[PDB]
């Protein structure tokens, strides 16, 4: 216990529009389309998150929960998700996501798992 010490680098503390949803048309894209590093995409592909829609449907608690996430890799994941308009994990009025999941099922037929 104590009242003195030293700290790491400061946060950006930036702010903007709370959320936006008109850009959710672009979610049929490959996650690779946002110029990610391959280590990020090689995480996302193995859990089966192959599209920006699937990353957008990866709510923050799922997103923290891959097996080989990598510190830099999640950060550029989240900021290239943010480049669409919505930084990943903003899940406070998500009800459009069930409509997304049903539309995403029609990007292409492929298979299933259990």
């Amino acid at each position: 216990l104590g009242v003195f010490g030293e700290r790491p680098i400061a946060n950006t503390e930036y702010s903007g529009d709370y959320a936006q949803r008109d850009d959710a048309k672009d979610l049929s894209a490959k996650i690779e389309s946002m110029n990610l590093s391959a280590r990020c995409f090689n995480c996302l592909d193995k859990i089966g998150i192959k599209y920006v829609g699937e990353l957008v449907l990866m709510s923050e608690e799922e997103l923290k929960g891959v097996k080989n996430m990598g510190k830099k890799s999640y950060d550029e994941i989240a900021e290239k998700l943010n480049d669409l308009g919505y930084p990943v994990g903003t899940e406070l009025s998500p009800e459009q996501r069930e409509s997304l999941k049903k539309r995403l099922e029609k990007l292409e037929d492929k298979g299933g798992n259990d």
